[PDB]
């Protein structure tokens, strides 16, 4: 069995599950007494890094140890993309994953991470097909839609989506002399293209963010076909984030029964 | 079957859809006479306002509200939401609005309409778009016009672009007609079925900018079945007899001797 | 049981055949001879109508006349696009199948035939599925890709038959409650769009034409999905038609054959 | 056969010259002059460019014919994307087909999937992006296009210079950064990846497009092809077997400036 | 003699140059191990926030620094103003940084750099330009970066542009040199100097937005001899500390560990 593989088989034990940004140990504790499968550790969430500017980096270490002692669930932290040497301090604190985002300041603007060089899995974010199979082949073992952050709207989350497992459907059916160039169009490597044909869904899991407010929109993603969320903004931010940090779970766990929508969604607060 | 839902709406035909946003409005809505209310959190001249994301609204709420009347209710979802949209069926509401007034969530595609069991409103511009609507389900139409302005142009400009082409369609060499589908990217068999009734195959309300009586009743002379009225009213001086002021206009819409009773000394519009 | 699906139904017949162009009684029996499964009449060839200009119209009834009587195959004949007189007179003759043909001058820009008011099946061309699928709610029975006919070029052919078949294989497999934008983005009939879903095909016979010169054009068409080939200009304007006729024939009906498509092609003389 | 044997059949080309004939007559030519294959067309380059019309495969009785006339290795040109006329130059039974942009396109969007057949394939390219998708596409050798009939090496001479100058940036190319290249040259990762270790193009690669003279020629080696193709500078020239033994010599001692003199020395009328 | 001071600048080689302000600061820098310090009146971030005509600083406050420590003392003159240079030289400084921080003074040529006795620094963004800088005399050279505002990403661009074209350069045959001189606008000597060694021919450093450890390490790790920091740290709350964490970033960038231990608690960046 690969590294990769392992890496890969990692991330699917997040399979179905809501993955809440944190900035405090108390914050994180809550996220996991909701049953979130893992916790995103940051300094300032994706609605306040675009209210304010100002250059977004690695969150502090100490801040990150200290989100990881209080919860027993996986613990990701962020690093810019490009920037290595943050990812390198990361997997040195001994989190569990690290999320090369575009959350963060672009500390390259050529070149991603090369993500095999490392022991832990990264997660990396897409727009589409292509994008995404060039991130796996870097050596992402998850990926998210990039979607919106921090305006709370699931318009582009929900392109990102249909794009993604739109051209994965496409693949399915195509004629085997035509992959050649499909792959040529999506700036993607070959095999892949042909390992996505075969599995008829992405190499790793994928999950959705940007703009998650609600359990409807949560469920909303899972019925689009994702193997789970992302919730950044959308929990702390709004008036009730222990009661709505529970709905959103709730709506992940049970996506297709819209009486439990109901029920979690009554009553919530302001989103 | 689509043609239950379809007769389900002709009941609200030469009636006024009131937006509502608690029991209390909803009450006055219900005794002015409105046909069904409209439940939702903010007006639309409130949401072109305050901006921000614009959701379904907190199920409590509508609950509330469908607790206090007896007529339909009403509830609006994000265009192309499919899952606000089935909350909504389940709190047992009985039509849903597929809104543009809401933050647009599917940018390529509206909802399946045809996978529910309680019917739909879609707005339009112009007849290819209202039929589009229909293939996929709309069991009920409304002009898009132009939400929170209290301004008619933009619906004038719907209705009448719908009312022409069909107008047009009705008389139109069968032969053509192939070709019209195409240029309108409508589904032949509806541009048939709509040319063979000489009107639209669902129930068609206006909506967008309607502030006064005389608004309501231009409407229903350019053909509609009837209007929607969300900022119009409660945001207004007295909503309660400009309500009913409405309804009457809608009624009465070829009897110039009420639309003046009704609009004279009426107080001030949005 | 409607009369369009006994339409439809009666072409199923020319699955695995070719289509020969022919200009006179010799050159039918020629094709007759070496297997068409039809013939089409016309005037003029769709490399001569190329070469000389001038307007190109229905042929004269008497010659299609002659056509008819000189073989037992079914006997086709081209209509210019929108003439539904020429139609009229082509069905008043007793022909099997009207094309409605790009290849002929067009006579109306901005509509075709109303193919349903007819008795007899038509044949009508396209380039994409969208194409197709409007042809076919007019009430076209059969489709036949454009190409690029009269210049012995397969390469429109192809880009046609893989944009129908690869557009059908995307709608395969596609969401369903996407299928409504994309009926939109064909501007295609969606009841005919959901039929084409379900098949998995085209919901008619599906013939490749335009520029198919030699044994492996044809085979090329049936290996890329296609029912049948039609071939004009090929045949004809060749060194020996009636042996390369026979050719072609035999490609198409052993188009996964190798040995077979060299026995065929081996020593065939100068093609178009 | 696997790809890594016909990659071995294409190996023992190295050093020849292939020379295109139409006739059994000008086939034992080119064998008794040297060259190390014959390309069967029924029009070399410089016709098919003066008299236009469609150019296709040849008829498998004339290629029949040079098959039998000669010992050495025969090839024939197939159009792009027309897999049935090399399926039935496989069934033939010649040694190459050439999938060649001489011959009049036969598919825009889609070449054929060259690992659907026993034999070996080449194809042109113009850099080393399109010599890799070649390749993946299953091409067991590779030559520049260069301008095929017009006697004039400059365009051969680009692509020689574009496609070995890639393969040598790619040797000191940070790891990291060859994600981004293959992007950018829309190439498969692992077959730049191969390049980069072998320093060199994964298959054989010839030089081809306007060789008229010896000096021409011994350029192209120079320039480190592994051979080259000659058509129409032989035998559209006034002496066609003393120059194509030149163009054999030079080949062969591509780096002895007394041994060109030598076959250049009252060549006759190149083309 | 340049190679005289090409060599003087090797010493440079794996430490960190840091800008201040006064002498308390200059003996902080000298405290964390800096390797040098870049005496100015304005630190880059201040000048991009406040505007006005940024020049050489008053010999007097270089005076005061260069005599409060002990490492070498860099200062800062206009690019193209050679008598800003000339008094500088004559200050008794170390090095000149002709540098794009500072308002330009010539937008067409550079400083003569041969002709002074002390070694100068000056910023590039390509191969191109690094080697023009030198030609004209340029002792050591730092990537322009994007000075004051924090952020990496323009140092990255200029580091991987500059070692990726060398890169190039090392394997390229020797024919097709003389046109890549063209392209770069560059001495033709020169690249084949680079060429044959493998790497600048002068020590280079990274600078413009270095604001952590991390950056710091990022830069050696992308091959840089040396960093500069300016903003990063006298922008910051605690500069003693991170002025040292910055060191130990440098000294140790392949130890991820150690680069844990030096940014652990280490409070607010700029
Ligand atoms: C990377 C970060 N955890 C994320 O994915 C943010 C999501 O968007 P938001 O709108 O903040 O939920
Ligand atoms: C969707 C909502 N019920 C509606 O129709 C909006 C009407 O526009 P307004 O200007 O608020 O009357
Ligand atoms: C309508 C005509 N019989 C046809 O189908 C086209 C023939 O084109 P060609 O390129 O001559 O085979
Ligand atoms: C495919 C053909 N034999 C070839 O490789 C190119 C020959 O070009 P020319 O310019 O005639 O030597
Ligand atoms: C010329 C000055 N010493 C310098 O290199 C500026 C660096 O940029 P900063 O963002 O202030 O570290």
């Amino acid at each position: 069995k690969s590294p990769f593989s392992v890496k890969v088989g990692l991330a699917q034990m997040l399979r179905g599950g809501v993955i809440m940004d944190v900035v405090n140990a108390e914050q994180a504790r809550i996220a996991e007494e909701a049953g979130a499968c893992a916790v995103m550790a940051l300094e300032r969430v994706p609605a306040d890094i675009r209210a304010q500017g100002g250059v977004a980096r690695m969150s502090d270490p100490q801040m990150i140890k200290e989100i990881k002692q209080a919860v027993t669930i996986p613990v990701m932290a962020k690093a810019r993309i490009g920037h290595f040497v943050e990812a390198q301090i990361l997997e040195a604190i001994g989190i569990d994953y690290i999320d090369e985002s575009e959350v963060l300041t672009l500390a390259d603007e050529d070149h991603h991470i090369n993500k095999h060089n490392f022991r832990i899995p990264f997660v990396c974010g897409c727009r589409n097909l292509g994008e995404a199979l060039r991130r796996i082949r870097e050596g992402a073992a998850m990926i998210r839609t990039r979607g919106e952050a921090g305006t709370g709207n699931i318009i582009e989350a929900v392109r990102h989506v249909r794009s993604v497992n739109g051209d994965i459907r496409v693949l399915r059916n195509m004629d085997d002399d035509e992959v050649f160039t499909f792959a040529k169009k999506l700036a993607a490597p070959y095999d892949l293209v042909m390992q996505t044909k075969q599995l008829g869904r992405l190499p790793v899991v994928q999950f959705a963010a940007g703009g998650v407010a609600t359990p409807a929109d949560a469920a909303l993603m899972m019925q689009l076909g994702c193997d789970g969320v992302f919730v950044g903004s959308g929990i702390f931010k709004s008036g009730d984030p222990a009661r709505r940090a529970r709905a959103i779970v709730q709506a992940v766990t049970h996506y297709s029964d819209p009486e439990m929508l109901v029920e979690v969604s009554c009553g919530l607060g302001e989103a």
